[PDB]
């Protein structure tokens, strides 16, 4: 059975100003780096930067809707995403959801989010209004 | 300050398929479906698959090493890895360079992985066999 997410790995084009996106940036903790990869925290979060040659600068108009959200409280939302927006962070959506949310990409264009709220909330919200379609279960 | 992922999302090519292949083959929780989604939990992770056109079905070989690994007990692995195989999921790489892994694709190419053990674990295996260069915080 399984129990959780155990690691995120990361491909990433070059190590020092990935490390520097995650650990000084982002504020994750750093706990070990290698010639070609790193290991940091983020709360119970395992992230993995993996150095690959395959990696490449990826546009957002030219990936999928793959994407990696971390959570921050509502109270420091605001000052984090301003946080992000001076250092020049490109944003690849507008939030039209529930919870805040804002969608920003890593050096290599991951698509990173930043959101408040979890399952149960959008859950919660959801019965109210349900999606087209929409089942529960 | 992040405090850890609030969710993965996963673009799907068909919705349907990629839904049994988490919740049947898997085991993950099925919260609810819609025309163009699905939430999951896995544990405390929160999954999301959202039915993307662009996504396509991608040949390991053409992707980089992002991948997504997924806590499982030592009791557990083998068995499952086994099921895994004798059930045709394809694989993407075979050489346990960061301890007890299986690593498998899901139906659209995305890189999946069974991994026995946390961080900490980890950190205390490379500090006897350490990654070329490596240094720890
Ligand atoms: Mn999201
Ligand atoms: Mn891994």
């Amino acid at each position: 059975m399984l129990s959780g997410l155990n690691h995120l790995t990361l491909a990433v084009s070059q190590l020092a100003p990935s490390v520097a996106f995650y650990q000084q940036l982002l504020g994750m903790t750093l706990h070990a780096r290698w010639d070609s990869g790193a290991y940091l925290s983020c709360g119970d979060l395992w992230l993995c930067l993996s150095l690959d040659p395959q990696r490449r600068v990826t546009p957002p108009e030219e990936s999928d809707y793959t994407h990696y959200a971390f959570s921050i409280s509502e109270a420091d939302f605001a000052s984090f995403a301003a946080r992000l927006e001076a250092a020049g962070v490109a944003v690849w959506k507008l939030n039209r959801s529930e919870g805040a949310s804002h969608y920003f990409l890593d050096p290599d264009g991951h698509k990173l989010e930043l959101h408040v709220g979890s399952l149960a909330q959008r859950l919660a919200a959801c019965r109210e209004q349900p999606y087209k379609g929409m089942v529960f279960f």
